[PDB]
RNA sequence: AUGGCUGUCGUCAGCUCGUGUUGUGAAAUGUUGGGUUAAGUCCCGCAACGAGCGCAACCCUUAUCCUUUGUUGCCAGCGGU
């Protein structure tokens, strides 16, 4: 479902060959992902997040990725959603215990 | 054989724990790398997050702008000398 630019793949020729069967090879010797592939996964996948959406679940986004830091901030105060847009805490989920008072000084 | 106390090296920046994670501990990580009072004191990065001891600060006997009590106290305006 091509409906934008720049989506088919990408980051080098050398890449993670497990992810083998989902790809493809671009002009630079950079490799091509397959989105006719990926339209049925987040068809699958998406659901998902509906379906515990339909349970209220509390969803998370992830990634510092300094460029779209804000991006994904900007959507996840879009609905109701959290966030972690910079410099993902090293045990802020298992350590959840003591992270949890990092917020209680806050 | 020793306490107390003392010089401890040197006022040198370093020591050790809760919790989580990676391994087997004599385990590490954190405390390490890039910049940093005179410094693990701070910022960034980081499987670490904070905590406590030195560090800083709190101490004034320290330099000085303003009031409460003039024996066995000091002088700007006025007298006797």
């Amino acid at each position: 479902m091509l409906k934008a630019g720049v989506h088919f793949g990408h980051q080098t020729r050398y890449w993670n060959p497990k992810m083998k069967p989902f790809i493809f090879g671009a002009r630079n010797k950079v490799h091509i992902i397959n989105l006719e592939k990926t339209v049925p996964m987040f068809n699958e996948a998406l659901a998902e997040l509906n379906k515990i959406a339909s349970r209220k679940g509390k969803i998370l986004f992830v990634g510092t990725k300094r460029a779209a830091s804000e991006a994904v901030k900007d959507a996840a105060l879009s609905c109701d959603q959290f966030f972690v847009n910079h410099r993902w805490l090293g045990g802020m989920l298992t350590n959840w215990k003591t992270v949890r008072q990092s917020i209680k000084r806050l």
